[PDB]
RNA sequence: UACCACCCGUGCAUUUCUGGAUCGAUCCGUACCUCAAUGUCCGGGCGCGCGACGUUGGGUUUGAGGGGAAAUUAGGUGCGCUU
DNA sequence: AAGCGCACCTAATTTCCCATTTT
DNA sequence: AAAATGGG
């Protein structure tokens, strides 16, 4: 019928496409999204926003430091207070002593004979401590035979009574179940009765004959109350001291309750210090952030160590606690009184940072663990003067060196064991690895500079043996241990406070400028009062002490160095230089300085120890030696000196920092004072720089690197000084069920009269409808038929209002809650959430039930403009602040893809396309489909690959997000394969390697694309993958069977494998050969 | 299947309701973010001020995509200096 | 070609986005 | 509506 230019797999109907599709899945999850929608507001209403209290939460619940709810939540895990599910969980950990669990046990197992280590008193006097719920399939809450020997079977086993369960413990439980169902009504009574039932329980026992100690007797023990109400934390182990590492700390403390923690992995250790940290749906912490955050903050320390039982000696770790408690601010935002409505992200955060720590720690074991010792390095080499020369060490410091780095390995070896609780002092722990680090890198640092340096000294020795005989004795292999050691996982938040670092990046350009035009003035004031000269092209003699291992190379090293300058700056400038050259006509092609000045391309000068193999630019060797390349740099500065443009005021300011460095670069070869190095300023410095720095005197290359230390903090301060526009994003989530107010429109509505002659729910409502209002009409449908307001609420006028507690519009409205009846109309006060049709459609569903609101997400934007002033000085605006709903949502599929196959090739313009029968494995139907998108992103993108000195600066200049333009690209191409898919019955059959001839802005599309049809290893990929085609994750072929293991084919729901037409036929026969 | 015609970037204008309910009709849904398309401005390139060169070249969908948020880690790229 | 110092851009890890019932 | 926590 309809072409496929004209078929139309887009919107809402793709979204049914792959519902159904996802129908057809083996096995598969249930998915979110999230849809965003802006709330009205005027620019009065917007403008009277106050985002000052919504910092302070925000800061309170995401920072990391003072004030926060990390550092209450630490300090209680540092203090000696384990973390429990409930209260009750709590309560009988802190009565462990009375029970006697151990014993009781023990005497059970050898009297009966049984074995059965869960039969403990503890684990009964729970079961008559918490009730069961009818969770809805639904669950029962009567006492019955069946129903609490059910019950009890799966809190003291850990699961539910089954026909595999050995009969014994079926027995044991229905017998006790039956005497429990005859003496108890309820349990509701029962939890009442704890004694009584315990004495049932004993009673049980004693006809069984067991000579075991009273439960009933240990229930009356059990029986006084813990006095803070409700707590979900005990106090019980020794406090961890002074932890600068927070949660370094908590992990360890954690960490030392397991046992044989070297036998775990990364899942498993996570999962046991998840528990431990934040408990199982944070449920502790609702009580910690809520009445738990009151008690601490407002009780007499003398009573939290009576009401938990601390001993005097830990009071010193539990004073902290109470300052760390009393310093979170008060909560006054989103109608919350206490921070438990927050626990839900708090424990999200913690517990990723607890599963990457533990990965980590887990890593680093078996790092530290393949260091084998033994590497030495030949003593020849040690002894060849070129391959130990710019190490800033001698072959008796790289010996030293080596000797270190084994020491520090046994040290890492400690200290590893002591952030996996085994003991120690985890702050010095920290530091070992830091340290540990550190020599690493020096360390292959120093031997990447020894290899490289000796595969040049081989090549440029060439054919001459004494040379080369000499150099292949020195011949060396880097140990594969020998690599950057993973740094150990941190943890951060809070808002970065805009007009702290605006001042602080003013006052350090200004301070860092200011001390490096101090320290040249210093070092031209020594070189000249021993006489010397600076002289930049003398100095170039050094070429020749370098070559052995001249004036051509001195003057092409000073126009390669300034013309390096000039391709980093404006139009402008690359103009006003690159005129002057050419009046010089040194090049021999113009052509060339005007490639090297605009395009950056290529070199009028190469180093010797370069291993290039390009030739330097061609030049007229009279011009260049006639005309002072300095004097130049002098007159262009001069130029762009009062041009106040900020792209010139950069330009004056690299300029400035060029004139500094070649002036630098030509001091004589002598011995300098060892302060005329020493920087004032905050920068790192290399081990091997600090050490040559802390001597008596220092050679030119020290006092110039130091020197180049300063340029480089200026060059970092102007990328952020030269930022235009940034946004302060503020996400707020409470643990309350997402309610949104329906109010009806205040119009004349005439229903439909076609909806009176229908037997649905709206024909129920309209048959029942004789007021005028929509107001009206849905109070009348509510009271008459209200099994059917639901479907007439969703075609009555309306409109959604979002009560965030910031004001808005009052509104007469109903609220929208799920699993609850649609609200009575009150009078409420809300902001209109904005939206098209298909997003208000999604709302409207959820009336119904076919569609379920998930707990919300409020974002409160505020946009920021920065500009620079004639001074280089930074200033920041702060624009009107925007307020969102982050919505995820959940929807229902209403209830093909197996009798066919589309071959898909990604090509360089568009896809190209094969179809065959999945049945006879036969070609039906081929063709190309160019996407334009492609080609739009290779357009747009061509001044980020082709002027590489540009590629911090593409985005802002040309007012694109790359990544964003990747995700519109990779829409475009995953729509056109999904609708040759829909349009002609196929499942998609992919190659699973992007080529790497392709640009890499297309590669990365490519490649997040075959990435939601293949099968990957990777787990992003997986979630991207299961996300896109609404929770489906794996499909079985009904017919189609592997070459490789006679098994039906797993698809995801792809296979992994004009030009792009040919190119996909080859990709289908590719498959076709790997099925039987 | 008729249609259209140098290419790219930047800025400006314009278009972009794309979802439901009932039996084409009636009613509900006000339309966010991004990509695009349409015209215009200036700059660059190519050919002969002017540009498709039988023809390809392109387009055809109800234009298309929209899962957020936070922390983390690792890698890559750039600039400067030294050997 | 390496090394270092200072930047920015991208890709992957891990977690959240309860419900039930009492008070 | 807020607090507590069951049921995986």
């Amino acid at each position: 019928s309809i072409p496929l230019h004209a078929f139309r797999n887009s919107g809402a109907d793709a979204r049914k496409w792959k519902g159904r599709i996802a129908l057809l899945a083996k096995r598969g999850k249930e998915t979110m999204r999230t849809l965003q929608f802006p709330l009205e507001m005027s620019e009065p209403e917007a403008a009277a926003i106050n985002t000052t209290p919504f910092a302070v939460a925000y800061n309170a619940i995401e920072g990391t430091g003072k004030g926060t709810l990390f550092d209450y939540w630490a300090k209680l895990h540092l203090a000696g207070f384990r973390f429990f599910p409930s209260g009750g969980a709590a309560t009988i950990f802190r009565q462990q002593a009375v029970f006697e669990d151990a014993s009781w046990n023990a005497a059970f197992c050898q009297q009966s004979g049984k074995d059965w280590p869960w039969l403990v008193p503890s684990k009964l006097y729970e079961r008559f401590t918490k009730a069961p719920r009818e969770v809805a399939s639904k669950k029962s809450i009567e006492f019955t035979q069946e129903n609490v020997a059910n019950e009890s079977h799966v809190s003291l086993v850990g699961a539910s009574i089954t026909d595999k369960t050995p009969e014994d413990q079926k027995e044991f439980f229905l017998k006790m179940a039956g005497a429990l169902a005859e003496k108890f009504d309820s349990w509701k009574s029962a939890n009442e009765d704890r004694i009584v039932a315990m004495k049932v329980i004993d009673e049980f026992l004693k006809s069984e004959g067991l000579h075991l100690p009273s439960l009933e007797n240990i229930a009356v023990k059990c029986s006084v109350e813990t006095k803070p109400d409700n707590a979900t934390v005990a106090w019980h182990d020794a406090p961890m001291s002074g932890v600068q590492n927070l949660a370094i700390g908590v992990f360890a403390t954690c960490a030392s309750r397991i046992d044989n923690i070297y036998d775990l992995n990364g899942g498993k250790l996570s999962k046991l210090i998840q528990e431990s940290a934040t408990t199982p749906n944070v449920t502790a912490l609702s009580w910690l952030f809520g009445k738990g955050l009151e008690y601490f903050r407002t009780t007499d320390i003398d009573t939290i160590m009576q009401d938990f039982n601390i001993p005097a000696s830990a009071k010193e770790s539990i004073k902290p606690l109470v300052e760390s408690a009393q310093a979170i601010p008060t909560m006054t935002v989103l109608g919350k009184k206490n921070y438990a409505p927050f626990r839900p992200n708090f424990g999200g955060k913690i517990d990723s940072w607890i599963a990457n720590y533990a990965s980590r720690l887990m890593l680093l074991n078996d790092i530290l663990e393949q260091i084998e010792p033994g590497f030495e390095l030949p003593q020849a080499l040690l002894d060849n003067e070129t391959l130990m020369s710019g190490i800033d060490m001698t072959g008796d410091e790289l010996k030293e060196l080596i000797e270190a780095v084994y020491a520090w390995v046994d040290a890492a070896k400690q200290g590893l064991a002591t952030l996996l609780g085994r003991g120690g002092n985890v702050d010095d722990a920290v530091q070992t690895f830091e340290q540990f680090s550190a020599m690493m890198d020096t360390l292959n640092g120093t031997l990447n500079t020894i290899s490289a340096r000796y595969v040049r000294a081989v090549e440029m020795a060439g054919k001459d043996e004494a040379r080369l005989e000499k150099l292949i004795e020195c011949k060396f292999d880097i140990p594969k241990w020998c690599k950057s050691v993973p740094k150990l996982v941190g943890i951060s938040g809070g808002l970065p406070k805009v007009e702290e670092e605006i001042k602080v990046m003013n006052a350090a350009f200004k301070d860092v400028r200011a001390r490096m035009f101090v320290r040249f003035e210093e070092i031209a004031a020594y070189v000249a009062s021993k006489g010397a000269g600076m002289d930049v092209y003398d100095a170039l003699e050094k070429r020749e002490l370098e070559q052995i291992k001249a004036h051509i190379q001195a003057y092409r090293a000073v126009l390669h160095r300034i013309g390096r300058a000039v391709q980093n700056c404006s139009e402008k400038t690359k103009q006003l230089f690159s005129s002057k050259v050419i009046e010089m006509g040194v090049f021999k092609n113009p052509s060339h300085l005007n490639n090297f000045i605009f395009n950056q391309k290529g070199a009028i000068y190469r180093s010797p120890f370069d291993r290039s193999r390009h030739a330097p630019y061609q030049l007229h060797a009279d011009k260049l030696l006639k005309n002072d390349w300095l004097e130049l740099l002098a007159e262009i500065s001069a130029t762009l000196m009062a041009s106040e443009s900020t792209e010139q005021m950069e330009d004056a300011l690299r300029l400035e920092r060029t004139r500094l460095q070649l002036q630098l670069s030509g001091l004589p070869d002598w011995e300098y004072p060892a302060s005329l190095a020493k920087p004032d300023i905050e920068v790192e410095i290399q081990t091997a720089l600090k050490m040559q720095l802390a001597k008596d005197t220092v050679t030119s290359d020290v006092l110039q690197r130091a020197f180049n230390l300063y340029s480089s903090v200026l060059s970092g301060l102007t990328f952020k000084l030269l930022r235009r526009s940034f946004s302060l994003k503020m996400r707020f989530s409470v643990a309350d069920t997402t309610q949104l107010i329906y109010v009806p429109k205040v119009c004349d509505w005439a229903i439909p009269k076609q909806y009176l002659q229908a037997e649905g729910e709206i024909g129920i409502a309209a048959r029942v409808v004789t007021e005028s209002s929509p107001a009206k009409m849905v109070t009348e449908v509510e009271m008459k038929e209200p099994k059917a307001l639901g479907h007439f609420m969703q075609q009555a006028p309306h409109d959604w209002y979002f009560d965030a507690s910031l004001g808005g519009t009052q509104v007469a409205g109903r609220i929208v809650e799920k699993g609850k009846e649609v609200g009575k109309e009150r009078k409420l006060v809300g902001y209109r959430m904005r939206g098209n049709s298909a997003y208000k459609t999604v709302l409207d569903k959820s009336l119904v039930g076919n569609t379920e609101l998930s707990q919300c997400s409020m974002i409160i934007e505020i946009p920021y403009t920065q500009t620079v002033d004639a001074d280089f000085r930074a200033q920041v605006q702060a624009g009107l602040p925007k307020v969102s709903i982050n919505l995820p949502v959940k929807e229902t599929i209403t209830a093909m893809l197996f009798d066919r196959f589309v071959a898909i090739d990604l090509g360089e313009r568009g896809l190209g396309y094969a179809v065959f029968d999945a049945k006879t494995l036969e070609l039906q139907e081929s063709g190309h489909r160019p996407i334009k998108a492609i080609t739009n992103l290779l357009n747009r993108t061509h001044h980020y690959e082709q002027r590489p000195n540009q590629r911090q600066k593409f985005q802002a200049k040309f007012n694109v997000n790359l990544s964003e333009l990747r995700e519109n690209t990779v829409g475009d191409v995953c729509h056109q394969i999904n609708r040759i898919c829909a349009y002609y019955n196929a499942f998609p059959v992919l190659e699973y390697m992007v080529p790497d001839r392709l640009d890499k802005q297309l590669k990365s599309v490519y490649e997040s694309v075959t990435n939601r049809y293949i099968w990957s290893s990777t787990d992003a990929h997986k979630s991207a993958r299961v996300q896109f085609w609404l929770g489906g994750e794996t499909w079985e072929h009904p017919y189609l069977k592997s070459a490789k293991d006679k098994k039906p084919l797993v698809l995801s729901p792809g296979r992994g494998a004009h030009a792009d037409e040919n190119a996909a036929v080859n990709i289908g026969g590719k498959f076709i050969a790997d099925i039987e």
